[PDB]
């Protein structure tokens, strides 16, 4: 008699069949979070985390959307968080989008008619924007807190020069409120292991293909920038401000914020929190 294989596991070798999860089409298991609303939702949204980061890190943000009766959604990407895959490695960047657009695509149908949101922030900003551009009319709204559309000059060409000859980032650079750096430091998720060639690549690879696909856009978006940000430059910001063609497009810059607006100082974050709750909240209601 044959006998099924021991069971699949996370990379912190919890059982799979423990946790949310979805199979993806190279088969490879992502771990889900759902945080669903008391009653019908009103609406959708897929919150897209960034790179070295995980979707745990937006239970805050999740709980107050899941409080607008949205049902909120995210998946770890592959080679993050409690996702199989070795750590910050894909194939092709394309992999992040098509692994959303399935997520969505079953979501959807087990909800059917409801519209759909994309939340993103840093490269989680930029799978976003890419995911909305490969369905133009599909979404009915996007919210980007500080998305890689332009990568620090200063950063980059150093990587580039580094890859032409072919460390890890200083974290204080993510955030002014020193404690979330700290958070930052100390999540066994995060993976804070200096960036390999193949991947940064691929990251100022996304660059290029979230310029080509700005001019596509005409989803209703937010846009949240901070001006000092050392990661995705405020440049960026600008870019999508002129190139997208939405009818419906919003930006605010916070003044002298470094990179993860929703981790910032309270001012700041409780700013953050509050204009995504007025603007989800008016296209929703
Ligand atoms: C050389 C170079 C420099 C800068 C970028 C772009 O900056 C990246 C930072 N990236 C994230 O996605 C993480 C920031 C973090 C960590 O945890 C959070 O909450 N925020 C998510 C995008 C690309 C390249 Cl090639």
């Amino acid at each position: 008699m044959p006998e099924e294989s021991s069971p699949r596991r996370t990379p912190q070798s919890i059982p799979y069949q423990d946790l949310p999860h979805l199979v993806n089409a190279d088969g490879q298991y992502l771990f889900c979070r759902y945080w669903a609303p008391t009653g019908t939702p009103k609406a959708l949204i897929f919150v897209s985390h960034g790179a070295g980061e995980h979707s745990g890190r937006y239970e805050e943000l999740a709980r107050m959307l899941m409080g607008l009766d949205l049902l909120v959604f995210a998946h770890d990407h592959v080679g993050h968080g409690q996702s199989e895959g070795e750590r910050m490695v894909v194939s092709d960047f394309h992999v992040f989008v098509r692994d959303v657009l399935q997520h969505v695509d079953s979501m959807q149908k087990d909800y059917p008619g409801l519209p759909v949101f994309l939340l993103g922030h840093s490269m989680g900003g930029a799978i976003a924007i890419l995911t909305a551009a490969e369905r133009p009319g599909h979404f009915a709204g996007m919210v980007l807190i500080s998305p890689l559309v332009l990568a620090n000059p200063e950063s980059a060409t150093t990587f580039k020069v580094l890859a032409a000859k072919v460390g890890p980032i200083d974290s204080s650079v993510l955030s002014r409120n020193k404690t979330e750096v700290d958070i930052y430091n100390s999540d066994p998720l995060i993976c804070r292991a200096g960036l390999k060639v193949c991947f940064g690549i691929q990251l100022l690879n996304a660059v290029s293909r979230v310029e080509r696909a700005l001019p596509k856009l005409t989803v209703p978006f937010l846009l949240l920038q901070g001006s000092a940000d050392r990661l995705c430059d405020s440049k960026g910001a600008y870019l999508l401000m002129e190139l997208a063609k939405s009818q419906d497009k919003t930006l605010k810059i916070y003044e002298g914020a470094y990179h993860v607006l929703h981790k910032e100082l309270p001012e700041v974050t409780n700013s953050v929190f509050h204009e995504i709750n007025m603007w989800v909240s008016q296209r929703t209601a």
